[PDB]
């Protein structure tokens, strides 16, 4: 169902920015490059728990007030105002894909929106 | 003396899946064949403070996959290491790094195809 995505990523941790992920080649436009299976909170304990903790940080709005976390690499990729990845949901089988935007070049940080948003590959 | 630290972290891209399994929920499985002290997996950890964990988080669905951490803290891994699922007969090890906060992941002896890669 989610199988070895061999995209040529690294992560850099530094004291100075945290982690971020980064390319190690060139990676064509619109290649998947993370499948991240998701763990997800129901709307009650997220609204009543999950919400004043450092999951506000990194979750994504789900279905039904719902809210995921983005195992695999997901939640390590930092937002930026001109990104160079964007994703999809998949609501049947709880996991999120990222895609390439455009051509990236070696050493270039992959970066995605600031922007949430709710509809589903799969609907 | 010295300066800010600085990593770059491989994306391992060991031959792996993730699959529903019927009691466990989701479960990680070979897609072939690994030799045993392999390296298969190296998680960054979400750290949770001990304040946070305990009014918050441990309502939460993450008691369910974090990781005891020093001080009261609570860690989830990212990458796989959430995705393993626990056995009494596992062949997976796994060592925290305390010094950057990572879980490793190795193999205890080598993998079958098809084989479930558990932890304890």
């Amino acid at each position: 169902r989610i199988p070895v995505i061999r995209s040529p990523l690294e992560i850099r941790d530094t004291e100075r920015k945290g982690r971020g992920v980064f390319a190690l080649e060139p990676i064509p436009a619109q290649t998947c490059i993370e499948i991240s299976p998701v763990l997800m909170f129901s709307k009650e304990e997220y609204e009543q728990h999950g919400q004043y903790t450092v999951l506000n940080e990194y979750t994504y709005v789900w279905s039904e007030g719902k809210q995921g976390l983005a195992l695999g690499l997901g939640s390590m990729f930092n937002h930026d105002r001109h990104p160079n990845v964007y994703w999809k949901k998949d609501n049947r089988n709880n996991y999120i894909s990222y895609y390439t935007l455009r051509e990236i070049k070696t050493n270039e940080e992959l970066c995605i929106s600031y922007g949430d948003h709710l509809w589903f590959e799969d609907e």
